[PDB]
């Protein structure tokens, strides 16, 4: 790949010192950043390389370009094959209809644990090629808006076909499975076992053999249970017992939902931190998703075991989701010194991206507490890079541009009206710009996008096959009538 | 501009009084006006229905792959861009480590605010005729970028009589006003000054009223505001009522902004803000109340009985350390309760949140707070910086949704990226992905003013290069920044 230098921008590095240099410059050899700060400083560490690699070096123009640290998307779930149904592509038009359901109201906790068990069923369901397509389409979107490393938190995909995609598409991906062996059923007054703890642990061991195999250094996986609604004691303790033999991060959601403590009291006798807690997942490796309906001994669990929250306030409202006001726990936390991290949570068409939940943080969490401090746009950029980095326990490798870290980068053009006279770049970005304003994404030194246009995947072609495994998918599994499907397809600006 | 125009095959939100939306409807329009809206194939009946002449010049836009919305109405707006060159915007440093709260965070400083708000009549008298004019046309240009098509002055750093001149360049509508403040707290004299005479700051409007008035295109209103109730003598409030009522006209002010508003209220002038007005009877349906959050029971019934107006910023709280959404939840619930509420983008000395930014802010916040994705539906997010807007402004008369007699005042945005795909709500994907860069066409009274991003009726590098001389010339002479600290941030801009 060879040695490139990048000059002339505004560059945030997401560092110790989140530093910030006006007129900065990143300079990066194969795959790895080997300098970073201003321009001068920088053009010292290129009359320093080997006169070969100096030699073949490609300057990079970003004078009119903010550069940032790859995004970190650590919370994410591919649910993309179910598009083209009611929370979709079958909606009408018209918003005005539309009613509190599943997450919303506190959550439909029979419906969420009910829903959330059928997944296996439906995996199952899908070809490998409909999983490829709609996983590569998927992870495109992210890659797109600027997203170089994605965590699964559990999807509706096939995970080698998510792992294929990655490696195609060239960005990195902490892979997981599905994981569910309990339901709240309604005619019980206790959790009803679905699956065998050990099936659902020898998925991710076989999954977990797979990736070891990969050379590139891009592809790693972390076990996730769904919720821990759908967690029987032996899963949690499998799970804490896997993840300590293989050394790995671990990933729920937990306290996410106002009616969740209940449910869990009536089904399990026991909220879900406190059976994460007794399991051993409450430590450094646990990334909770949400983790805003917390008591106070729950709180102080986390905070002792130095937990992770990865927290998607772009989401809530949408989904009828309260996880930042309701409890104000999550900002809270965070004060306390617990790390806390921003994710994009599901979608099954396009919704917030990371850079449209670093705006959300920034508005959110600085109105609650009536302090323009409290997140700086540089801790929302932190908070989506560095900080998401080690909640991935990637951190070794990416989420700041630093000496050694990996060349994961992105451009952002500041020559247009929004900008014009703001000394802080990123600041106009999360007022007025988003995911689709990402112009550049490097992973280890490899252009992937420019101009906001795939380098060397055809998105109409990613599109195109996505499309046609949609078709697929709805008409074959989800039984959704041809006469629904084809006429909205044929209506598609090609 | 005059003419017939058919905009037909896109997704069309009217935000009418049943927020009706229209897959594959269409928009007709005749002159200045929306004639006819809904299905294409109903649509097509009127046009089939027009006089032979106006047919045989219809001009057919295609917009199958957009999404049409009426003209934004940002009726709460300060033009504040004649302030950009200080440590609120091109004099800070890049990195934000050291920023403090300051200003209106931390509750609000009263002393701090009430003093700067009373110093504005002394800096617009600093600024020349042709800075004022070239700040104002650069400032309203980038709300109309952003699909602004009528915007209400709620008090600016800058000549009322330029703002009128740029709103009147650019095309679009504008209501107007005057900066009024005639009182200010001193905490070292234990009182308000009386800073001036009520009654010249009412004979002020009273002069731009009748400026207004002589302006023949029908795109420029005013409205009379109180600067904020810190600043505002009996004397002012009562003048104002009878100014209003005497012409017909609606009134606008900020009150129940900051936590720390109500106990300066109580110490400097006996009573909180909409007390204070309740009193002077500008607590009804003429009133609009910027941000309106911190009001108790009795403030609440107030609003309530005199179906007043609040316009909200919840796009622009977080970052100004404001606390007028979550701190008390107010203006949500009064909202519920039926109080008309409106969306708006208030004061930016450089490019802050726009209309499209604001509608996301809303869907999201509103909708987390009560655990109901339906309390703020994306078309009512739509409706709030629209015809709600529009009738808080006494514009609804003439905009603020597309229907037949209203002004032809629409918006078109590209549906036909990855963010839209298959998505049978465009505004929804809008709302989650998309901002005000991302509006195409920008169409007032019939006219093109902007399309595919640019504007058509004006010269954009000339606005821009006229907007950094006249700061430059400001910033300078005005404000004494020396050119050391100017030249070097102007030699940067990317040309
Ligand atoms: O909505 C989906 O399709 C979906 C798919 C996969 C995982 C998923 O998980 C949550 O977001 C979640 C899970 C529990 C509580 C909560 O408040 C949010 C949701
Ligand atoms: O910030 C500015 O430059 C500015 C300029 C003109 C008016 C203005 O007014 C408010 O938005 C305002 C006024 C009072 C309380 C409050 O919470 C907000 C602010
Ligand atoms: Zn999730
Ligand atoms: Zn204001």
């Amino acid at each position: 790949m060879g040695a490139r230098l990048i000059t002339g921008g505004t560059v945030y590095t997401a560092d110790a010192q989140e530093s910030v240099h006006a007129r900065g410059a990143v300079l990066t050899v194969d795959d790895k950043v080997v300098a970073v700060g201003p321009a001068v400083e920088v053009e010292q560490a290129v009359q320093a390389l080997d006169p070969a690699v100096r030699a073949e070096l490609r300057r990079l123009d970003a004078s009119r370009m903010m550069v940032l640290p790859g995004f970190v998307n650590a919370h994410w779930h591919e649910m993309f094959a179910m598009g083209f149904t009611m929370r979709g592509a079958l909606r009408p038009p018209s918003d005005r209809a539309d009613q509190v359901a599943f997450m919303g109201g506190g959550g439909d906790m029979h419906q969420i644990s009910a829903t959330f068990d059928r997944f296996d069923g439906l995996i199952e369901a899908m070809t490998e090629d409909e999983a490829r397509a709609i996983a590569e389409y998927s992870m495109w979107i992210q890659l797109r808006g600027g997203v170089t490393t994605l965590g699964d938190m559990g999807s509706l995909n096939r995970p080698l076909a998510m792992v294929e995609a990655a490696r195609r598409l060239g960005m990195r991906f902490s892979a997981s499975t599905w994981a569910s062996d309990a339901v709240l059923a309604p005619d019980r007054s206790r959790f009803l076992r679905t699956r065998d703890a050990d099936t659902v642990l020898a998925s991710f061991e076989a999954l977990l053999g797979a990736v070891a195999a990969d050379p590139t250094g891009r592809i790693r996986c972390r076990p996730n249970v769904s919720y821990v609604t759908n967690m029987t004691d032996e899963l949690a303790r499998g799970m804490a017992e896997l993840v300590e033999r293989h050394d790995l991060p671990f990933a729920t959601h937990v306290g996410a939902l106002r009616n969740e403590a209940d449910a869990m009291r009536a089904y399990h006798g026991e909220t879900g931190v406190r059976r994460l807690a007794e399991a051993g997942l409450v430590d450094e490796r646990l990334m909770a998703g949400h983790s805003a309906f917390l008591d106070d001994q729950e709180q102080k669990l986390m905070l002792a075991g130095r937990a992770h929250i990865s927290h998607s306030p772009g989401k809530y409202g949408p989904s009828g989701e309260s996880a930042l006001t309701e409890t104000g726990v999550v900002p809270a936390l965070r004060r306390a010194g617990l790390d806390v991290s921003l994710s994009t949570d599901a979608a099954a068409l396009p919704g917030a991206g990371i850079a449209e939940t670093m705006r959300a943080a920034w508005q959110m969490y600085n109105e609650m507490s009536a302090d323009q401090t409290e997140v700086l746009p540089t801790d929302a950029l932190a908070m989506a890079t560095r900080i998401a980095a080690k909640g991935l326990r990637w951190d070794d490798a990416v989420g700041s541009l630093e000496p050694g870290k990996q060349a994961d980068l992105l451009l952002v053009r500041t020559d247009d009206w929004r900008y014009l006279l703001n000394p802080r770049p990123l600041e106009s970005f999360l007022w007025l710009a988003g995911s689709a304003d990402v112009d550049t994404v490097i992973v280890g030194g490899r252009t992937l996008v420019e101009g906001g246009r795939g380098v060397e995947v055809d998105e109409a072609a990613l599109r195109d096959r996505y499309l046609q495994a949609l078709r697929g998918f709805t008409t074959r599994a989800l039984r959704v009538p041809a006469e629904a499907v084809d006429p909205v397809l044929a209506e598609v600006a090609r």
